[PDB]
C-alpha cells in the first residue's frame, strides 16, 4: 500500500442563504477553488490528474449530473481528466478526500484532487410525475434542505424527523442542557470572530468573483455580536419543552473547497508540498431519530483500527449542526464542552455548513490548525441526517 | 500489504421500460429489492458486520434523493448501524460504486461490503430553479429524465450541450460507423438478448419485483434487419443513430457482495471472482461514446492484461455507433465471440445507475457460464468519459 | 325610450363528459366554439357580421379558457373577426349570468342580435403557483383549479369561513333539516328521470356531436356519459359522506366535476325577423341574490323572491322549473323554502345535474335551454331557471315561451 | 308591451393609487385591493342603505390569482358589504372595467337594478404562472406559463388563422400599417408625462385617490408610474422592443401594473333614496371588433358605432380618455377619427404612458377620470374608448349633470 499526503487545499468563503454567494451558480461555485488549485501549484501537469472527487448533498439543481465533471471542465482543467460525484449528506465532502485517500493508497491512482459543494440558496424545487392523466396530484417540495418525497414506510419505521428534532431527541436522550448548548454556541463565535481577525481564514480562502466586478472575500455567517443574553432569549425551533434553537445550530449557506491528494512519486514529479499524510477514515450509522449522535461510531471505529486513542488527537474538527450533538458526541468520547483541542478556531454554528463542502472544509481546517499550533495528529467528524456518522485521521508532516 | 478483494453473490430486479412495468415503484423501494434478496439468499452472513453500502444513481432529486444507499438499506431491513453512501459518475455509478467498494477493501478499512445501482427514469421528477428577486417572472420546469438541464452558458460556448444522441452521431461521423452496420450490431443484440432470456440466463441474474415482474421488458425479439433499416434517424435525415440501434430509457436495480477472504470464510459467502482493478478515463463530450477507450487503455497498461486476453468483454450499448468504434479502436472485431454474449443495453435497456453494476454482475455470470477467466467490463459516460473494470473468475 | 322585447331563438349543447372522460382532451377554447360553429350551420339566414356581442360564461379562465374565451371561441368558430365577445365569471352561475346580460343589452336598446353561452373544461383545469414574494423563496407552491378554494385569503377565512361546496351542503342539510332518506330519494328521482329522457332523445335534439381522433379513426361522442341509470335506493344509502359518518352529502347525492359548453341566439323582434330566425321565448327577467358563505346552496331564494315579487308571478305560476342540483340537500331546502313539493311535477323534469354533471361555466346556459325545450315539448308557458353560487349566490331568469 | 328604460346616473367614484411592477402596491393580494375602493364609497357615502345595492360589477382580466373565483364578489366581503349583495366578474381584458361600468347601465336601463357599483381590478404583480395537468401517466411534457400578461395555452388553430402577436408587436404593426412614426410616437409619450406630470402637481389625481395601507404600517398616496422628467433625447435613445427595424419601446408604451377603482351607478329614484349626487348620465357603450394582429385600432369600430347609434360627432365631445397602450395605436385611432395628435380635449392630464395600466381596473378609471374632467373644465359631453387585446375596442358616453 502507498502512503497519501494532502498538498495545497483552499477554499470558497461561506455565504449566508439569499447572501454574497447566492448568485453564483453551484458548478461554478464549485469551479472556484480548482481554478485557484491550478494558479497555486504551477509545477503541476494537469493533464496527469487521475480524477476529481467532489461531494455535494442536492444534484437537483445547476449541480445537477455528475457536478465533478462539470466544475472540472468549467475550471479549465483538460478533457481528458475524469470526476465522480459523491452524496453522504453533510459528510460528502469527507467522503471525497477518504476515497480520493483510498484510490491512491491501493496503488489505482497517484494525484487526484477531492473537494465538495454546495449551494443551499440556489436548491431546486422538485415535482413528481403525474401518475395517471389529468391528475389532480401535483406537488412541488423545496430542496434547500431535509425530507422531501417521503416514503410511508420510512415514516412509519424510522421516522422523518426533521434536523432540528433530531437534534432535540439527542439533547433530551443525552441529557445536554439548554445553558450548555448555548455556552457552546457562544464559544464557537467568540472562536471564530478571534480566527477571523487574526487573518486564519483569510490564509483558507480564495476570493469569488462576481461579474463593475463584486468580489466576495470573507464568511459572512459569522454573529460576532451574540451573546449569552441574547441566546438565552430565543425561543425553541420545536416547542417551549424543547431545547434546540436558530442560534445554538449552524445554518444553510453556499460555498466550495478543494485540495490536491498525492503519492510520495507523485509529490515529487509535480513539485508539491506534502503537508500531511491520510491515516484512515471509518463510517457508522446510528437511529435516524438520534443522527447527530452518528460520529462516535465511526470515531471508535477510526481509533480502534489505527490503534490511536481520542486522546491522542492535538485537533478535532467536529462538525456544528447543532450544539446538542456536538456536546453529546464529545461526552461519549470523554472530551471536555470546552477542551482546548476541539474546534479551537469555532466551527459551524458560527461559519455556517453548505453540506457538500463542509466535511472537505474541517479536513483541510483541521491541517491548517495542525501547522499553526505544531501539533501532529488531526480528527475531522461529522454527523450525517438518516444517521450516520464519518471520521477521518490526518498526521502532520 | 494490499488485501484481495472477491465479489460473492449478485442479483437485480428485471429491467422495465419507461412508464412500463416497473413505473409505479419508488426508486428508493427499487434499490431496496435486490438487498432484501441478498438477505435471502445468504443465510450464513451475521448482517451487523457490513461495514458499508455503496450505490450508484445518476439523478438524486426524486424519491431517490437524499443518500439512496442508505434509505435503500434502511427499507430492505438491513441493520440501521450499517452506513450507505451514493456514487455519481452518471451510466458508470454502478459500476464505481463496485470499484469503489473494491478499492475500501483492497486498502484494508472494510471487509464485507455491499455494492450496487438504482434508477428510476420513469419517476424521475420536474425541477424549477428558484426566483432570483422578488416577483420573477422567469420561473421555468425541466425534465430530469435524461439529459441536460440547468444549462451553463460557458458549458454550451466551451463544450457544447449536445443531446446524448446526438454524441452518438458524432461519433459515427468522426470514427466512420455506418447506419448499416450499427444496425447489424443492434440486431445481434436483440438475437443473443432472445436467445439469453430463452435459455434462463437472465432468470438466474434476476429477483421479481411484486403483480410479479419477473422479465426483462425491453427486449424486441422480432426485430428484423429490414424493420431498423425503415426506422428515421433522431436526429434527421443526413444522421444515423434511431431509436433502433440505441438503448432506451429505463427502470431496474442491482446489488452484490464484495469481501475479504476472512469476511468470505466467516459469513460462509461463495468468492467468485477476485476484482483486479478499476480505471477512469475523459474524453471530448461531444463524443463520449469513445470514452471506454482511455479507460481501457489505462486499465490494461497497469494491470499489464492485453485486451485480447479477456474470455468476456460487456461493452455498455448506450449506442451502436459508440460500442462498434469503442470495438475497432481497441483492435476487437464488430461481432467478436467474448463481446456481449448474451446481447446488451440496446435489447435490455439501461437504468442509469443500475447499468455498471448490472455489466459487472453479468460479466462474472458469462465466465463462470463459459468456464473463462479474466472479465472485463466498460461504458460510456455522458460528459465524456469512460470507466473500466477488471475481474478474474476464482 | 321603451325597453325592447328579447327572444331566444336557436340554442345548442356538447354532451357532458365525465371528468377525465369524454371529453377531456378537447381545449377549452375548442370546445366552447363546437356549439358556435353549430349555431352558424343551423342559422344559415343570419348576416353573420351582424351579430353584436358574443356573452360567455366561464368560472376558470385559468387554462386554455384563458384571456377572454368568449372571443378566443367565436374567432376559432370561424365568426368575423369583427364581432366582439366578454366572459363572464359567476361560478357556477356565469352561463345563465351571459343569458341576462345579453337580455339586458338587447332590452335597453344597445344591440340587436347576440350570442349567449357559456364553458368549462374541469378536466383541462390547471394548476396554479402564486410568484416568489422575496429572492429565493422557499414558499413556492401548486394549487389545483379544477374545483373549489385556491390562494385563500386569511381574512375571508375568519370572517366567512372556507368552507368546501360539500360543506356547505352538509351545512344546509343541517340547518334546513333535510335527511339523508330525501337527499339519496331526489337523487334516485334525477337518474330515473334524466335516464327516459335519456330514451325519449330529448337530450339528443339538445346536443351537437363532438369528434374525437383515436389511433386507427375518428370517434363522435354524442351522449351525456355522467349518468347512472342503473342508481338504486340501496345503493345510494351504502355511500359514505364525503364529510366523515355524522354527515349526509355523498357523491351519490350530488353533482359531479364535468366538461361541456352551451350557447344560444338573443335577437329583438327586428333581427329575428332580418335574420330568418324562429323565435322560441321571449325573456322576462332576471336577478340575483347573495347569501352567508357557509350555506350558498340556499342562494336560490333569496334570487328567485327578488325576480317573482319584481314580476308579478308567483312561483306555483312556472310550467316548469329548472333548478340546479348541485347538491340534493340544497335542492330540496330551496324548493321547501319556496314552498313546492320536493317531487313536485314541474321541477327538473328531466332530471338534473346530479345525473347529467355540471361544468360550471356551461350549466347556466343549459338551464336556460333546457327549460324552454321543456316547454315546447310540454306545451307550457312560463320557465324559471335558478341555480346556487359558490361563496353564497344565487341568480334567477324567467323565460315565456312564444 | 314594455314600459319606459330608466336614465343611470354616475355617482361618486374613487380609485387607489397605480403602482409599478413589484412596487408600491405589490404586497396587497388583488381581493384586498379590490375591497380599497369598495371601503372608500361606504366611508365617503353614509347616506346610503348598502343592504339595497343590487350588485357589484367588477372587471378582472387574470382570475388565475388571488383574484380567481369571482373577484367582485370576494371583494365586496372584505369591504364589510352584507352577505346579502350580489357580485360578477368580467373579463374583456383591458377594457374589463369599462364593461363593468356598461353593464351596470344596462341593467339599471332595463328596470332590472337601482343601485350598483362597478369598477376593475388588477394585481400584475401578483399574477401566478399556470401549468397544465398531464395528459397521460409519467407525461415528460409539463411546463409552467406567466401569466402577467399576453399569451400562454396558444392554440395552434389561433396561431395559424390570426397569429399570436406580442401586444407590442401589434403596436408594431399598427405603426406599420397605419404609417405612425418613431418621433410622432415619442412626441405623444412626451406630452402623456409632461401633463400627468401637471395633473399631479396640480392635486388633481389626489381628488381621485384614497391610499392603500401596507404592512411594515405605511401608505401609499401617489402614482408611481410617473417619470416626470422624461425627455424626447431619453427616448429617442432607447431601443425597440421588438428588434432595431422596429418602432415601439418601453418609453412609447404603457406599463404593466397594479391597481383598483369603483364607482356607484344609481336610478333617478335611487339617487333621491340614498342621498347620492348625480354627477353624470350615462349615454351609451358599443364594442367593436378588428383583426387580433392590429388590436390597437380597435377603438375605432367602437367608437364609430357608438356615435353613430346617438347621434353624436367625435367632435362634440368635451373629453375623450384614450387609453394611451401604445403611442402608435393611440395616434392611429385618433388620425383615423379625425381629431389631431396633440388636441387639447384628448387626454388632458396624460394617461397609461405615464400613469401605467392594470388591465382590469384601466377601464373604470378612464370613466371617472373623464367625468372628473368635465367637472373641472365645466364640459358637458365625455368619451372613454380602449383597445383590447386580441381585436377589440370599447367606447362609453357620458354627458355632466
Ligand atoms: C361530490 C364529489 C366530491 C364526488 O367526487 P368523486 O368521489 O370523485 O365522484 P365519483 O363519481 O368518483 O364517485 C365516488 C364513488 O361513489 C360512487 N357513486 C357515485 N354515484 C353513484 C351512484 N349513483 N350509484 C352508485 N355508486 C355511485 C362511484 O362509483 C365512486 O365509487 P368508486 O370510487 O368505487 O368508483 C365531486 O363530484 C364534487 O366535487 N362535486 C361537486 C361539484 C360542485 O360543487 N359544483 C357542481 C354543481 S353546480
Ligand atoms: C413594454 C414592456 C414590454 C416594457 O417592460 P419592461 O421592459 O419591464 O419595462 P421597464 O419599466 O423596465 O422599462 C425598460 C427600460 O426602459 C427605460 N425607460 C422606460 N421609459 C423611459 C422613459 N420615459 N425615459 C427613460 N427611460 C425610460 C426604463 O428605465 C428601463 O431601463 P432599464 O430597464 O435598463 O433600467 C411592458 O411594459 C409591457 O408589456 N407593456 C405593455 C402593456 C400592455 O400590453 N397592456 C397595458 C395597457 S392597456
Ligand atoms: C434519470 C437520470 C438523470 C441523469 C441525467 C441523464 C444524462 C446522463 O448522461
Ligand atoms: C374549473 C372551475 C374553477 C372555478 C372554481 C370552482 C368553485 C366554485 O364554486
Ligand atoms: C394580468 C393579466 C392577464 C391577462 C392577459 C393580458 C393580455 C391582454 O392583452
Ligand atoms: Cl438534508
Ligand atoms: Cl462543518
Ligand atoms: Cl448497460
Ligand atoms: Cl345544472
Ligand atoms: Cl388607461
Ligand atoms: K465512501
Ligand atoms: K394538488
Ligand atoms: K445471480
Amino acid at each position: 500500500m502507498h502512503d497519501v499526503f494532502i498538498c495545497d487545499a483552499i477554499r470558497t468563503p461561506i455565504g449566508r442563504f439569499g447572501g454574497a454567494l447566492a448568485s453564483v451558480r453551484a458548478d461554478d461555485l464549485a469551479a472556484v477553488p480548482l481554478k485557484a488549485l491550478i494558479e497555486r501549484n504551477p509545477g503541476v501537469q494537469w493533464d496527469q490528474v487521475d480524477e476529481v472527487f467532489f461531494g455535494c448533498a442536492n444534484q437537483a439543481g445547476e449541480d445537477n449530473r455528475n457536478v465533478a465533471r462539470m466544475a472540472l471542465l468549467l475550471a479549465g482543467l483538460p478533457e481528458s481528466i475524469p470526476g465522480v460525484t459523491l452524496n453522504r449528506l453533510s459528510a460528502s465532502g469527507m467522503d471525497a478526500v477518504g476515497t480520493a485517500f483510498r484510490a491512491i493508497a491501493s496503488g489505482e491512482m497517484e494525484l487526484v484532487i477531492a473537494g465538495g459543494v454546495e449551494s443551499m440558496s440556489r436548491a431546486p424545487f422538485v415535482m413528481g410525475k403525474a401518475e395517471s392523466a389529468y391528475s389532480r396530484n401535483m406537488k412541488l417540495e423545496d430542496t434547500t434542505i431535509g425530507w422531501r418525497f417521503i416514503n410511508p414506510l420510512m415514516k412509519s419505521q424510522y421516522g422523518v424527523d426533521s434536523m432540528p428534532e433530531t437534534a432535540d431527541n439527542v439533547a433530551d436522550d443525552y441529557q445536554v442542557s439548554r445553558a450548555d448548548q448555548d455556552a457552546f454556541a457562544l464559544r464557537s463565535q467568540q472562536k471564530a470572530a478571534a480566527a477571523q481577525a487574526a487573518g486564519f481564514f483569510a490564509e483558507e480562502i480564495v476570493p469569488v468573483r462576481i461579474a463593475g466586478e463584486i468580489i466576495v472575500e470573507r464568511d459572512e455567517h459569522l454573529r460576532p455580536e451574540t451573546t449569552l443574553e441574547a441566546l438565552t432569549k430565543l425561543k425553541p425551533v420545536n416547542g417551549p419543552d424543547k431545547t434546540v434553537t436558530a442560534g445554538n445550530a449552524s445554518g444553510v449557506n453556499d460555498g466550495a473547497a478543494a485540495m490536491i491528494l498525492a503519492s510520495a512519486a507523485a509529490v515529487k514529479k509535480h513539485g508539491l508540498t506534502p503537508r500531511a499524510r491520510v491515516l484512515g477514515m471509518a463510517s457508522g450509522g446510528v437511529a435516524p431519530r438520534v443522527m447527530g449522535i452518528g460520529p462516535v461510531p465511526a470515531v471508535r471505529k477510526l481509533t480502534e483500527r489505527l490503534g490511536i486513542a481520542v486522546s491522542d488527537f492535538d485537533v478535532i474538527e467536529l462538525n456544528e449542526a447543532f450544539a446538542s450533538q456536538g456536546l453529546a458526541v464529545l461526552r461519549e468520547l470523554g472530551v471536555a464542552d470546552d477542551a482546548p483541542q476541539v474546534n479551537p478556531n469555532g466551527g459551524a454554528i458560527a461559519l455556517g455548513a453548505p453540506l457538500g463542502m463542509s466535511g472537505a472544509r474541517l479536513v483541510l481546517t483541521a491541517l491548517h490548525q495542525l501547522e499553526k499550533s505544531g501539533g501532529r495528529k488531526g480528527l475531522a467528524t461529522m454527523c450525517v441526517g438518516v444517521g450516520q456518522g464519518l471520521a477521518l485521521a490526518i498526521e502532520r508532516v
